[PDB]
DNA sequence: TGACTCTTTT
DNA sequence: AAAGAGTCAG
């Protein structure tokens, strides 16, 4: 291939700093904190230029135009950038489009990751994908100066080549708008959470972690005596051998490799043998010890004292955000001995605490909306315990007939709809056969008409469109819904009458993120967003700005859209996170 | 290195 | 429904 041309700069000249280029400022590490700037590329009307960051982020005129807003940039995952800038005292302005954010709007399944891949759909080839140029694993690695110039070169070509496609399928997709004043403004909004970090008590957390290794030490000979000798436990083809071979306990469950030694089974279990219940006291305790004392640990910062995720906002097919370096969206919350881990989530500054504040049943809720289901929606309205409210029509009883049994089951009910979990999935959950779920389902449907109604639409919908699609115009193909394989299509369904549930409540709290924002700033408030955990927001502020954001953060929470029902947001606040309950 | 299994959250 | 730790092939 010939190599495309380009001016391999020394210095920053004025004809680089046109009020409209794709930019590339490549950052190759994996997580961008405090990461290198590898390269520089420029294109725009005056031509391509490579720079090097030493040179380029020592110029005056080129960080200058970094930050000026009216200076238009193209990116590709500008939010790294963004952030790889701001650990070196940069502030990055203007980007008016993001290809990362563009292609993952028009096709989340897609798996967009870099420029090339983006660039493939729109039958653009001339680009290398990033994998073949820096390798992958070990192996990775920064190539030579013209190698690695060409590369960023060519990626910004692409970006500049392909904003105008991407921008005319986003519009006729009716999605330019979620482009343009949602995904967009929310990145920025990501890389200053991402950037400020949450404080982490990690003298408390090595204190739980002793107090664990203590426990861990004690159950793991406890087994040990069960079982008659060592073994490791956390082989789960050698506790097999050790439960179903040497102490001849029943097989309920198999896997693919061998036999089944899930939680779920192990507790069915319980009663044959005293090693049960230690081995899944194991686990738990084995679980928060590696994954959550020594696995945040590992990623505090030592010169901080903060933890800095990463939101990936362009890999789920629902529109969520995932985190990752920590993964802060599964904190153990449940049982109280995970819950515990909480308290080591502290505030970045003394006589500040943390405010979290959550959506109640915002799915439900967003149901409600989109299928006018009259009883539903009557429901939300007298703001009932949908739980509750749910056994009372399903079992066809009185509130104080309501057992907490029949509770639990009616939960689960509502975590399937909610969900889109199979019948044979309500079956599993709720331990019960098949034609007993089908049953659940069925009374459900003639409590929830409207629902019904709105499933069997959707799919149908789904079928004839090719997709389904959310509140704010977010987009999923289904294209297995059509198949002849049951299970196939029956998970397509599921996930048609899911995603423009749990989509449109994705797209509420991030429209609800963009609103704070600005509500914070507008009030002149010090509290920042810290972490979303998909229906709740989580804040650090002077003590002395409680008062004001109990009320600031609900309104602004509840008003971020209007729906045929209220939304509603409970809120907390305290020393720690855990306390923020 | 990657397929597997298991566990945590919403 | 949909990140990460550990094990065990290759
Ligand atoms: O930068 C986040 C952004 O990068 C992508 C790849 O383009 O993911 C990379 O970064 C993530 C966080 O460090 C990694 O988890 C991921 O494995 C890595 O490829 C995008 O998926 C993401 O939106
Ligand atoms: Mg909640």
């Amino acid at each position: 291939t010939a190599k495309m041309a380009f001016t391999l700069a020394d210095r920053v000249t004025e004809e680089m700093l046109a009020d409209k280029a794709a930019l590339v400022v490549e950052v190759v590490e994996e997580n961008y904190h405090d990461a290198p700037i590898v390269g520089i590329a420029v294109v725009n009307e005056h031509g391509r230029f490579f720079l090097r960051p030493e040179t380029a982020l020592a110029d005056p005129q080129f960080v200058a135009w970094l930050g000026d807003e009216t200076k238009k940039k193209s990116m590709f995952d500008s939010k790294r950038a963004a952030v790889a800038l701001k650990w070196k005292g940069i502030e990055l302005c203007g980007v008016s489009f993001d290809l990362l954010l563009a292609a993952y709007l028009l096709d989340p399944a897609q798996g967009v990751d870099d420029v090339a891949a983006a660039a493939k759909m729109k039958q653009y080839e001339a680009v290398r994908p990033d994998e073949a140029v820096y390798g992958k694993g070990a192996k990775r690695a920064v190539p030579d100066e013209p190698v690695l110039a060409e590369h960023l070169v060519r990626k910004a070509a692409a970006i500049w080549a392909l904003e105008r496609p991407f921008l005319d399928e986003l519009r006729r997709n009716e999605q330019d708008r979620l482009l343009v004043e949602l995904e967009q403004p929310l990145s920025s909004i990501l890389a200053e959470m991402e950037f400020a970090g949450v404080k982490v008590d990690t003298k408390r957390l090595e204190q739980m972690g002793e107090e664990l290794a203590e426990q861990l030490r004690t159950v793991e000979q406890r087994i040990y005596e069960l079982a008659g000798q060592e073994f490791n436990i956390n082989s789960p083809k050698q506790l097999g051998v050790i439960l179903f071979e040497k102490l001849q306990l029943p097989v309920l469950k198999k896997s693919k490799t061998g036999y089944s030694t899930s939680a779920d089974v192990l507790e069915k279990l319980a009663p044959y043998h005293e090693i049960v219940e230690n081995i899944l006291h194991y686990r738990q305790l084995g679980k928060l010890q590696s994954t959550y004392i020594e696995g945040l640990l590992k990623v505090v910062r030592p010169d901080t004292k903060k933890v800095h995720t990463i939101f990936n906002q362009a890999l789920t097919q629902t529109g969520r955000l995932s985190s990752t370096e920590p993964n802060l969206q599964n904190i153990p919350i449940r049982l109280e001995e995970g819950r515990k881990i909480r308290q080591a989530f502290v505030p970045s500054e003394s006589d500040w605490l943390i405010f979290a504040a959550d959506y109640s049943q915002i799915e439900l809720r967003v149901l409600a909306h989109i299928a006018e289901d009259d009883n539903l929606m009557e429901a939300f309205r007298r703001d009932l315990d949908i739980h509750t409210k749910t056994a009372m029509d399903i079992f066809q009883v009185s509130e104080d007939e309501v057992t907490p049994n029949m509770r639990r089951q009616a939960k689960a009910v509502n975590f399937g709809i909610v969900y889109g979990i199979s019948d044979y999935g309500l079956a599993q959950n709720l331990n019960i056969s098949r034609k007993e779920a089908a049953e659940f389902i069925e009374r459900y449907f003639e409590s929830f008409p409207g629902v019904k109604r709105y499933m069997e639409n959707i799919v149908q919908e789904a079928k004839q469109k090719g997709y389904v699609t959310t509140l704010l115009h977010r987009r999923r193909y289904l294209p297995d819904i059509t198949s002849r394989n049951f299970n196939v299509r029956s998970f397509a369904e599921r996930m048609a009458m899911n995603t423009p549930i749990q989509g449109s409540a994705a797209d509420i709290i991030k429209k609800a993120m963009i609103d704070l924002n600005a509500r914070l700033k507008e009030e002149r408030l010090q509290a920042r967003l810290l972490l979303q955990v998909h229906d709740e927001l989580i804040l650090e502020a002077p003590k002395e700005e409680m008062e004001r954001l109990c009320r600031l953060v609900p309104e602004v929470m509840e008003q971020a859209v209007t729906l045929r029902v209220p939304l509603k947001v409970d809120y907390h606040y305290g020393s720690t996170w855990y306390d923020a309950k």
